[PDB]
């Protein structure tokens, strides 16, 4: 469902030092033109990496923000000041978030609608447990989650979805092409039956779960895989492998 | 004497503009000496304030961060970030994180410890509820709070702790100067033999809680008062007027 879509979640890691590496690296970089990749970042280095970047695929994103956009909000994250600073994308509901910290389907889905509210990009994070999978339905639960989201938003021209199987953040255990694709169609089936098809067929469906430099040519021709939020390799070298990939 | 500090903590406000104009009017108001003020924007304006404080009186501090200082918890601050680009403080514990984003005495605790650990220091928010204050608990509850943190904290060197009465933040509600000292006072008793009587002494004990420009002066004379977290005040002039009526 279109341009190919990379994403690297820094995570919490990194020094201006070290992102001068990724992001320089990434400017200096044979990567197509017919792209769109993201750098989501820690929120202190948001501002550097904008500064650092020297390339027109690339953009910078955040990792996590608020509902409310300035308020007495003690550590927080604001859409206006991200914008502000010149990011245009925001990650939401990571398996980071909904698990470490309690972020139910609801903020995740007031956080959504809001950004989009202000005109910022954002990259919606779902998935299931190795426990949803054994329990067979997964579908619920990214159905569950994925609703919570279309009450409350109508207009998803800007919502890249990320398919990420909890079981593969970080565990070294890719999902394969084929059960991956496999999640993704009933994904768009999902949202054909409510955004429209036009919308499903432009909505971009994403996958994360340990994708490396290496296993993302094993991924290259699917079509309902339109691309990548990577995290781990984000950080290597070989996130450039990634977006080389074609898929 | 045994020096004044006045914290301003932004919450969720500043723009690039926001955060400069306030600091360069600190910049450039007469308001000296034995005052140390700490100023503390969103993450994402962080670098920004300090290339205009850097560290005179003036220094900069960050709304929160967690406890670990890299790894992957999406959306999160880590310490060593806010070292990197060259923050001194921490807001930790403030009653916003405690109640919306449900961080505890336990996790306070291990996260003032981390904190410390990597020698930043520590804006130790403790603060009672307006029910606690009628049961009269706030000599518990702080002291509760406090003992939690203390039961992995040893050196204090590096801590500056903020009394909010949970009634006074944002409110207007100020606590009248009086009880202002006498429980200040109290905890520098208990803090006194947690860890000998050199340590209470060097040692500040913040007010905030609707503190402002006019009864800013009030607590003129109350030694145990050493200061203020101000939320509010800190984003206006009056900012400049809290540190300049002494102690």
């Amino acid at each position: 469902a279109r341009t190919f879509f990379v994403g690297g979640n820094f995570k919490l890691n990194g020094s201006k030092q070290s992102i001068k590496e990724i992001v320089e690296r990434l400017n200096t970089a044979s990567i197509p033109e017919n792209v769109e990749v993201v750098i989501c970042p820690p929120a202190t280095y948001l501002d550097y990496s904008v500064s650092l970047v020297k390339k027109p695929q690339v953009t910078v994103g955040a990792q996590n923000a608020y509902l409310k956009a300035s308020g007495a909000f003690t550590g927080e994250n604001s859409v206006d000041q991200i914008k502000d600073v010149g990011a245009k994308w925001v990650i939401l509901g990571h398996s980071e978030r909904r698990s470490y910290f309690h972020e139910d389907d609801k903020f995740i889905a007031d956080k959504t609608k809001f950004a989009l509210g202000q005109g910022v990009g954002v990259i919606l994070c779902i998935g299931e447990t190795l426990e949803e999978k054994k329990a067979g339905k997964t579908l619920d639960v990214v159905e569950r989650q994925l609703n919570a989201v279309l009450e409350e938003v109508k207009d998803w021209t800007n919502v890249v979805v990320a398919y990420e199987p909890v079981w593969a953040i970080g565990t070294g255990l890719a999902a394969t092409p084929e059960d991956a694709q496999d999640i993704h169609a009933s994904i768009r089936k999902f949202l054909a039956s409510k955004l429209g098809d036009k919308a499903a067929s432009e909505l971009r469906i994403l996958y994360g779960g340990s994708a490396n430099g290496s296993n993302a040519v094993t991924f290259k021709d699917k079509a309902d895989v339109d691309g990548f939020l990577v995290g781990g390799a984000s950080l290597k070298p070989e996130f450039v492998d990634i977006i080389n990939s074609r898929n």
